[PDB]
């Protein structure tokens, strides 16, 4: 006769760009798209903050800033495009300054807990960036099919 | 005949000692001024914690002390005199100790985004103050009639 | 005849390893004893974070580890032991990592205010312990029956 047969598939545990647990976490809204486009999992710097009106007028890191906030995931305001979500220029957008986040690294070892996490030019996790951060790492290092995807303890600026 | 007219004017952004937006904010009471009276817009000492009963005994900012946090504007706990808000000697005194706020400062030019905030002896911001603190700013910038404000940030001492 | 008379006694403040005060706190649970018990009122060290399950690995202090957490009082998660309340090895802790809470102290004499936090070896509280944190006193300083007390404020790692 025949034997039957049973399957089993686990899920994955994260998606670039998304927040890992519910401890304290402060987003910040009344943030634009000064120039240019702001990947999901990405860090972000502050070009100038306005002082009568209160918005703060945000961009992509580049080589020599600070990084101030990582942006998250959220299905209603960010704009499909590039096969993934984006935000673009002229629209609000949700930077997180302190929590836990999924974000995106072009490393290829696994991290340690509590040292301090390093940047490139482009705003991605890298394990010797040249971009220095006050940050610290989580323990979070997994993958989702071919893209890696590490996590990390922001604090605010 | 005639021609009719229509007119249009703005509110203010904010006052002396006002918390500046819902983020997360720490205000700490079961406090006492020790002596003295205290301004709503300026930073505070603390002079002694109790062991057993637990008030903290605060005082107004004088010359190399450490301030721990702003008083903040509230219209029952707070006496009017010299026609200001002002904290009696006696009874308690809300003072935050992180978040955002609005100081009292006497500089006369706009300050950077991320930079450290440094006091006066009387704990009134100024650009060139000799007490230090880790604090620093948001951005906001304004001035209230003929009275000059700035955002700034705190964090738990 | 005779004359009536009535009498008065007072309660203790706090009970070793329970939280002090309402102000912002963080309990992390998700951790579980990997060798060892673990007293209520004592610091615990992360000997490994999980990458994929997320567990943290925790247990106590020893010679040249930084410290991440004190044990938190419970009625329902805490065994009983040596006339004492007491985690044991494989089970999940109630470690806080920010906030105030009451340690166990080896000290003699009354602390001051600000200053820095030195732990012992066996992670209890020490006046000239080497162990060196980031935490800061709070002021709390009583002594329950023959144990003796101490407030801290943790920040988070």
């Amino acid at each position: 006769a025949q034997i039957n047969a049973s399957y089993q598939r686990d899920m994955a545990i994260a998606l670039p760009g998304m927040v890992a647990d519910t401890s304290k976490y402060n987003i910040d809204g009344a943030c634009v798209v000064n120039e240019g486009d702001v990947l999901v999992g990405a860090a972000v710097q502050v070009v100038q903050a306005q002082a009568v009106d209160g918005h703060k007028l945000v961009k992509a890191l580049t080589t020599g800033t600070t990084p101030y906030g990582v942006a998250i995931r959220s299905h209603w305001q960010t704009v499909n495009a590039q096969n993934q979500m984006i935000y673009e220029d002229g629209g609000a957008i949700n930077v997180m300054t302190s929590g836990r986040v999924w974000m995106l690294s072009k490393s290829t070892e696994a991290p340690t807990f509590g040292s301090a996490v390093k940047l490139d030019v482009d705003g991605q996790e890298k394990s010797d960036g040249t971009i220095e951060t006050t940050w610290t790492y989580a323990g979070g290092w997994t993958k989702y099919k071919d893209i890696q995807l590490v996590e990390v303890q922001l604090h605010q600026l």
